[PDB]
């Protein structure tokens, strides 16, 4: 159990992770969608430990954190980051030019807070500044997240990098055998080969007739947090869905959800998704920070301009058959055979601890 701070420093953050996941959705170069609210959080923390002025006070503003004493923002985001670790591999590591020297202050309180690890690159070398990025992800993730970019387009400023690995530990497992070839409609003309896996049990269930989707809840091992699918009854764009997708709605649909037999089948694979929410920083509140001329990160530096140019967010997801050991001859078919949403949600907090999409899974193109 969190404390009054933490907990509603939480609440802000999943807030802050749908605003986030709209911006992104909106982007039609966007496919496969992937936050981590808290993750998200402790790189706006980050912000206001490195930061004076506008550029500091937005980042608490965002966060909604303004009527909070700055140490307890911090002491909050790193409660909620070590609530993480007690299936999940978390590292955050900020680059800088070979130029720049970091403050020992902030060194100080970033790895106390964050955990946050420095570096300085040098981009003169951009296959060395990307080789030396990717390898620090990869072994974060211990292989599972083995690029995190395959290019680096601002260079003037630091990069923070958040390299993790999840992977969904079913309270109830699948079998290992229960896993076949199946085509994934990623458009109704276009179809990748995936691979499925197939479970039936007692799952919380809502069918939304009105609104034409399906919503199913997964707990995850000792029902301490379960992931949500919110999937639409035809092969369209989610698009229309994240339209109706708010705090509220959620709310109402989870209200009337209720444990029946369901036949789910979700594509078996690593997701490997990679943002740069520096763009939609700036959309959230975040003006300042991310621009050459407007940044103040001198708390951080002392380096002349020095802004954030890059903030990013890489996720290896995995679905996997693994989960804990041990009427339903019609249970409610939930196949998952075309793009939907999904939310891992903490049982007893109600903390989102992750959003996304599943839109072009890893597989081969038909």
């Amino acid at each position: 159990m969190l404390s009054p701070k933490a907990a509603t420093l939480a609440e802000r953050s999943a807030g802050l992770a749908f605003s986030l996941y709209q911006a992104m959705a909106k982007d039609q170069a966007v496919e496969n969608i992937l936050l981590s609210p808290v993750v998200v959080a402790s790189s706006l923390g980050l912000v206001s430990l490195g930061g004076k002025a506008t550029t500091a006070s937005q980042a608490k503003a965002v966060l909604s954190a303004e009527q909070l004493r700055d140490e307890e923002v911090h002491a909050g985001l790193g409660e909620l980051l070590r609530s993480l670790s007690n299936t999940w591999k978390l590292g955050s590591r900020l680059y800088g030019p070979s130029s720049v020297s970091f403050a020992e202050d902030f060194v100080r309180s970033s790895k106390q807070h964050y955990n946050c690890e420095h570096s300085k690159i040098n981009f003169r070398d951009k296959r060395s500044a990307l080789q030396s990025i990717n390898e620090w992800a990869a072994q974060t993730t211990d292989g599972k997240l083995p690029e995190v970019t395959k290019d680096v387009e601002r260079t003037d400023g630091a990069l923070l990098v958040n390299a993790m690995f999840f992977k969904p530990h079913w309270d109830e497992k699948f079998h290992h055998k229960m896993v076949d070839n199946r085509g994934f409609m990623v458009t109704r003309s276009y179809t990748v080969g995936v691979t499925m896996m197939h479970r039936t049990g007692l799952y919380n269930y809502y069918d939304d007739e009105k609104e034409k989707l399906q919503i199913v809840e997964m707990p995850l091992a000792h029902k301490l947090s379960s992931l949500i699918i919110l999937m639409p009854h035809h092969v369209e764009p989610l698009e229309r869905l994240e339209k109706l997708l708010t705090k509220e709605q959620l709310k109402i649909w989870m209200g009337k959800m209720q444990k029946k037999a369901v036949a789910i089948s979700l594509p078996k694979g690593v997701v490997e998704v990679t943002h740069d929410l520096q763009k939609h920083l700036a959309g959230l509140g975040l003006t300042e920070a991310i621009d050459k001329n407007k940044a103040d990160l001198s708390r951080m530096s002392g380096k002349k301009d020095l802004y954030l140019a890059s903030v990013f967010h890489a996720t290896a997801f995995e679905w996997d058959t693994e989960g804990n050991p041990f009427e339903l001859r019609s249970p409610k078919l939930f196949y998952a055979d075309h793009p939907f949403i999904f939310l891992v949600r903490d049982t007893q907090s109600g903390s989102l601890l992750f959003i996304g999409r599943l839109v072009r899974p890893k597989g081969d193109k038909m």
